[PDB]
């Protein structure tokens, strides 16, 4: 009873490591077990049933490092267990997952702009690395699509890209496909009806709330109708049908209105406000 959105870290003042949950066809929120290190800039997906937390940059009384972890809660035991860690940090990632296998693409390792991505097997609890992206890219968004990963935005080093590229795992290669019409670092990617979505992110001169949806039947970036409220380093998922934005950073406070957006009618609504504001955080939905 009950398919739930997670928030999983994030940073207010300092990275946290509050798990919550939000369930949209009432509205609650849920208080779940507190990860082992607060985290933010990392990132979230869901493999069988099994919600992971990857990356970021975690909180320590021992320093601020770029954290490599793979932790995985479960919603029915309401406990972390740590997995393998990544070969090598990655802050500020993008994590895709085909048939149960996370993807992690991209990611900071201090000034170290990641393009590398690796690959995990959960029944064997090894990662493995696979081909490196194209260009380098952190605060980039990761999406899935029919069996592939889409990669789209992000900063390289010196520049914050518009381009975006895809993973075909059977060649395993990565292919560049149109840009998008604006650079958008820290967007949040998902997929809604074959179409990949980029909303908000930070442009290089002000956070973004313009929404564009990349439609894979014609490769072609077109805009939606733009969000409420400016956000960058947004968490974000699709769930029942619906794109869910959650918190982010405007350029002067940390948000925390979720935000959702119909396909049909092509309008945003604050569905809900969340317990404090945040960003960075990792979200999915189980
Ligand atoms: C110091 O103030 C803070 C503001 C936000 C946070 S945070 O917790 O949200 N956070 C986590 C972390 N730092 O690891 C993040 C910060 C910035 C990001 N960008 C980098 C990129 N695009 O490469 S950004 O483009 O969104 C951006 C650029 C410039 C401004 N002014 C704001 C945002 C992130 C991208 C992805 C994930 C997390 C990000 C913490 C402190």
């Amino acid at each position: 009873v009950g398919r739930l959105i997670y928030t999983a870290g994030g940073y207010f003042r300092q990275s946290l490591s509050y798990l919550e949950a939000y369930n949209p066809s009432d509205g609650t929120w849920l208080r779940l077990a507190d990860l082992q290190v607060p985290r933010s800039g990392l990132a979230g997906c869901v493999v069988g049933g099994l919600l992971y937390a990857v990356g970021g940059r975690n909180n320590s009384p021992d320093g601020n490092t770029d954290s490599s972890a793979l932790d995985c809660y479960n919603p029915m035991t309401n406990q972390w267990s740590p997995c393998a860690p990544m070969s090598v940090p990655r802050n500020r990632i993008g994590v895709g997952v085909i048939d149960g296998h996370i993807y992690a693409v991209g990611g900071s390792h201090g000034c170290i702009h990641h393009n590398s991505v690796e690959r995990y097997e959960p029944e064997r609890d090894e990662w493995h690395l696979v081909a490196p992206m194209l260009t380098r890219r952190i605060g980039v968004g990761v999406a899935v699509l029919n069996r592939l990963l889409y990669a789209v935005g992000g900063f390289d080093g010196t520049n914050r890209l518009n381009s975006a590229e895809c993973y075909y795992p059977e060649r395993n290669e990565w292919r560049m496909i149109t840009a998008m019409n604006t650079i958008r670092s820290g967007a949040g990617v998902c997929v809604l009806h074959n179409c990949i979505y980029a909303a908000g992110g930070y442009d290089g001169q002000d956070q973004l709330n313009s929404v564009e949806r990349y439609d894979v039947e014609t490769e072609t970036w077109t805009f939606v109708a733009p969000m409420k409220h400016r956000r960058s380093a947004l968490g974000i998922t699709v769930h029942q049908g619906r794109i869910y934005v959650l918190g982010g950073y405007d350029g002067h406070t940390f948000l925390d209105s979720v935000e959702c957006y119909d396909p049909d009618t092509d309008t945003w609504s604050e569905v809900t406000r969340m317990t404090s504001g945040r960003s960075g955080v990792g979200v999915a939905v189980t």
